[PDB]
């Protein structure tokens, strides 16, 4: 690890141009998260965002050690700011007058290109969990509010402690969205010895194992199927516990980079925090494959449920839906997609016939050549169907990249009703 | 002073084979043509290969350059050391001659300029790329004496091709890396919006709420107020008491951008209630009403068993002339023009004994403020303010410069708005100078007019 005062130099001058940037993260993409997360938020505004004069410091760099360049900053900030917040609904102001913040910050530069600047992109995330303290005024308010109950001090550090780690990631593109995984992680949740349910975190998705009653040493005998998007940096994350009437039994934490490397694993491992534990896991790491040439063996190995490939879904939008003249005979399009039982719905669109949604879906797949993607346009309002499409994923299989691009005709429909979507398959291959 | 970064060489050696294709690139489209058009005899020369080996470039020291800074660029002095075998070949076809480099040694300072800087990621415009001394350099040849014999490069010798080539790494030659497009800098430090919708918040009806238990024996008529959003801006109106179909009659102007999926988004709500507070909610896609463009009608509320809302949409052009001005001010707090302004700089401020700068932007009661500057009678702002106009035939803009400090004024300025509207695109780019302030105060700033007309 080195350090970089010349680094420290050039964030401090740069400093009123980051905290534009801080500025315009917090009012475009942080506020919107905030007023999506409960009803009762959205009325919820930044009125102020302002982290002072002081800049961060970087206090070490490390290159970690292949078309991805990976550097470890040490970040430390300690400054007073004034941050403030609003829900005129309840007429609740509250603010953030100190933040301390240490951690790792990632930095990850891909894709590498034969031209300059040589990066074509910048990946800026928290490792593991950031150390954060935040002194707040009139934070009794935003406790008082319906619906935030359940929040405390220490709830909402918690929250914006997991806000900066991955899956969130800062992305900057240095050559001019919808980024595919990296990697699929099957989690084989096997057995336990000395000591009851397991709780499994891969970032956002939690698995949660059935209880065995009266045993010590159970056979859960369950798998979960993991989406890594950001690798490395992302961990796997388990604790078993034991109900009461909430009893810990040990917990465990494993960096996925020694999955990916080795491929690959059936170990026994001993619990963290705990005299007596061992839990034993069957970790994979899957690799999207942008052809079906091993799909036929995947399907044969995983016969004797379990994935064989992965779609990606961009929903774009959609045009000459079914409506009248005036607005308000126009409906509210809302979307469900399906591949068999899993079903997945985009946000709610408003009185109109030609929604905009670009937003993203992914769906695990037992056997691309048996299943259908069924996409349905319905109007909130009424109650009713606006149109649907069919697409056999054996049309993938053949497609170039396996993906699909096109504005698709929509049946049962308007006679010029259109919805625009890009649709993409990964075949989910050992090695 | 100076430091070492053997983080930085660790990734410039992961990252040499990609270097390796941008130096091939350089040669064969910046330096070849270069070459070809410096000499009648060399108009047939060509680079047949171009390999530059396994070895990368070495950093040996980086530094941080501070004194004479302006504060819209970062200067890097890089320490550079390469020492590695090659393959670079020559060819004139014009005299069959063909010579190559076989290994070269280059040590001197390279100077990375970081600029411009903007209120953004990726924070830097583009790179400045040049050495700031001729660089030592050292040229192994197979044939060299063949290219001496060229009638075009007769009477040269080594070390005269040496300091040619020695001069070529330097000023006024550089190699310019964009980071960001002119276009988005541009519409970053001055966004144009892309329309404004007028918002008549008149009345509602049949304000009532879903508890129904007991509702009237124990609590009155609710308070309704309504809670207004287009994008990050919010308007709340006032509160009519005791009414379940109030006219509040407000009237809200916001600013419309490029988002996709953006609506406008009304709650109503009570002002003294029990636990029941909704009364109701509008959303309505902005492409609709930019479609439509002009719309009066009676909404029905969501999320509650009854309840209507009027509303009336107005979808306003920006026009970047004043043909349509004298209309629409027959047609109409309502405004008939907007204003952007981009607050670059100033300079020579009243002056440790330097003081924080902040300016203050008003058309008459409607008032703006920028960041706090520190220390500084130079301060660089770069910030953006948008105002909606009543008149532009009768209204003017006032700039005051304030010190924070000793709390008050550096200066001020005043532009009647009257003289936008004879400019060209509305507009006026200028330093201004200031009054009531040093004999040679300054202040830098863009200021654009435009016509909001209904189509
Ligand atoms: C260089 C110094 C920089 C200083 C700090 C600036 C950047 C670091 C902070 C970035 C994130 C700030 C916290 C916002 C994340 C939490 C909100 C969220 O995303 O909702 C998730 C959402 C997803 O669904 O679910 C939620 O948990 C909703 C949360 C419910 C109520 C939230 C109340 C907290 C209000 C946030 C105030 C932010 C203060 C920032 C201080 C740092
Ligand atoms: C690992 C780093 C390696 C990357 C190498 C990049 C740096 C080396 C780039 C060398 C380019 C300079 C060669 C001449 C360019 C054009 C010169 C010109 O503009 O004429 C100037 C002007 C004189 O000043 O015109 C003149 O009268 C002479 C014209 C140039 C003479 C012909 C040059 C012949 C040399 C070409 C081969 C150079 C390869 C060496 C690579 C090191
Ligand atoms: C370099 C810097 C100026 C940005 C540093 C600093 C400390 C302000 C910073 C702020 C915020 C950071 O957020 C990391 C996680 O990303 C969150 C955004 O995810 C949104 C959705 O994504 C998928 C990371 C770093
Ligand atoms: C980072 C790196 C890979 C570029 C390093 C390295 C050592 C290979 C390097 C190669 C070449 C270098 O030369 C810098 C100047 O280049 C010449 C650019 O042409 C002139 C075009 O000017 C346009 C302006 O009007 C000038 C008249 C500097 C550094």
């Amino acid at each position: 690890t080195e350090r970089a005062e010349w680094l420290n130099k050039t964030v401090k001058h740069m400093w009123p141009f980051i905290c534009q940037f801080i500025e315009k993260l917090f009012r475009e993409t942080i506020e919107p998260a905030v007023r999506g997360a409960n009803t009762h938020l959205s009325t919820f505004s930044f009125t102020k965002v302002d982290v002072g004069q002081q800049p961060l410091r970087i206090n070490g760099v490390k290159v970690y050690t292949k078309r991805q360049i990976i550097l470890d900053l040490q970040i430390s900030f300690v400054g007073n700011c004034e941050i403030d917040l609003e829900i005129k609904r309840y007429f609740c102001r509250a603010g953030v007058k100190s933040i301390q913040i240490h951690g790792t910050m990632r930095v990850i530069l891909e894709p590498l290109i034969g031209d300059m600047p040589l990066v074509g992109a910048l990946s800026i995330f928290f490792l593991r969990k950031p150390l954060l303290e935040i002194n707040w005024t009139g934070l009794t308010n935003l406790l008082d509010v319906p619906g935030l109950n359940g929040l405390s001090d220490t709830i909402i550090l918690d929250i914006i402690s997991n806000y900066l780690v991955l899956p969130n990631r800062i992305t900057v593109p240095l050559v001019s969205r919808f980024p595919v995984p990296k990697g699929v992680l099957r989690i084989h949740f096997i057995e336990a010895q000395d000591l009851p349910y397991g709780i499994i975190r891969v970032g956002n998705q939690i698995f949660q194992s059935r209880v065995i009653k009266e045993n010590l040493s159970p056979k859960w005998n369950e798998v979960y199927e993991a989406l890594v998007y950001e690798h490395p940096g992302q961990e796997l994350e388990i604790e078993l516990f034991d109900e009461d009437p909430d009893d810990f039994l040990g917990s465990l934490m494993i960096d996925l980079i020694e999955v990916e490397k080795e491929r690959l694993l059936d170990e026994w491992f001993t619990l963290d925090e705990v005299p007596k534990g061992k839990l034993h896991l069957r970790l994979e790491w899957l690799t999207l494959m942008p052809n079906a040439s091993n799909l036929d063996k995947v399907l044969t190995d995983i016969k004797a449920g379990l994935s064989s490939a992965l779609l990606i879904l961009y929903l774009d939008s959609a045009r000459n839906l079914p409506s009248g003249k005036k607005i308000s005979s126009n409906p509210n399009p809302v979307v469900q997609m399906s591949v068999g039982h899993k079903a997945q719905e985009s946000k709610i669109r408003y009185k109109t016939n030609e929604p905009v949604w670009e937003e993203n879906f992914t769906f695990f797949i037992h056997n691309p050549k048996r299943q259908d993607l069924e996409v349905e346009v319905r109007d909130e309002q009424h109650q009713c169907s606006l149109g649907n499409l069919k697409v056999p994923l054996s049309q993938l299989l053949t497609s170039e990249d396996m993906t699909v691009s096109q504005r698709f005709q929509l049946s049962n429909s308007g006679p010029n009703s259109t919805i625009k979507m890009k649709i993409a398959l990964r075949v989910l291959h050992l090695e």
